[PDB]
């Protein structure tokens, strides 16, 4: 994954600087597993997840099943985190996800800005902001009717 | 928000106050967005800068940024901005926020969920990228933006 033109040249921009940011960076590596059972370990009981163009999932049960539903149709082939920062229990990630659609085989580099809420080392909230139509039309896989 | 026709519901998952000089400048830039004035907003930007509403192509340089913002303000108005979360690290400011956008050709309004990032150098914006879903905005206001 190439560094975008607008990427910060601060050598520490993409590096974790707190234990919370290190956990989020480990979560980004584990995203390539496409394994909701593995990823659910990072989540607290009182938590939520939402790919913002799609309906949110509240509670650990709904988060795992929502992630598992996405992984039946798409694979996260690579995650490249350009920027990671944090303030007040929220961690922010500006990144590219290489998403591959299983039915069509096409892949696409999706620009994503996400936020992670963490208490006691566990994710109590994860929201990824991006444009869904770009990914749908890129890989020929509609996720929103 | 001082825009009584607008209403921003409190999100269930929602901290929003500035804790650094860079966060304060970004928050002041958010209040100035309701001016819908590219000539006034461009004063916050440095010479070497960029802007991109991520579903749309980016603009590099203070000239292209002012022109891109001016073009957007000819078809839409920023009626209100509420920042639920603001944070910063490595000279980058992140803002989780809803913007009430009103499309001028149709008169329809929409509350757009946005996560944005601001890179600041000596108090001036060197980068502003807002992440959001364009389609849901387009369909709610009947205004294709691509
Ligand atoms: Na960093
Ligand atoms: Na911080």
């Amino acid at each position: 994954i190439e560094q975008p033109r607008w990427a910060s040249k601060d050598s520490a921009a993409g590096a974790a600087s707190t234990p919370d940011e290190k956990i989020v960076l480990e979560f980004m590596d584990a995203l390539t597993s496409n394994d909701a059972a593995k990823l659910i370990e990072y989540f607290a009981e009182d938590t939520m997840f939402q790919a913002m163009p799609l309906p949110p999932a509240y509670g650990r049960d709904a988060v795992e099943q929502t992630l598992a539903g996405l992984f039946t149709v798409m694979s996260i082939d690579a995650v490249e985190t350009f920027h990671i920062g944090s303030s007040n229990g929220l961690v922010y990630t500006e990144r590219v996800d290489v998403l591959r659609a299983l039915p069509t085989g096409k892949s696409y580099n999706l620009s994503i800005l996400g936020v992670f809420q963490l208490t006691e080392g566990k994710i109590t909230g994860w929201r990824d902001y991006f444009d869904l139509r770009e990914f749908e039309e890129a890989v020929d896989l509609p996720l929103r009717g």
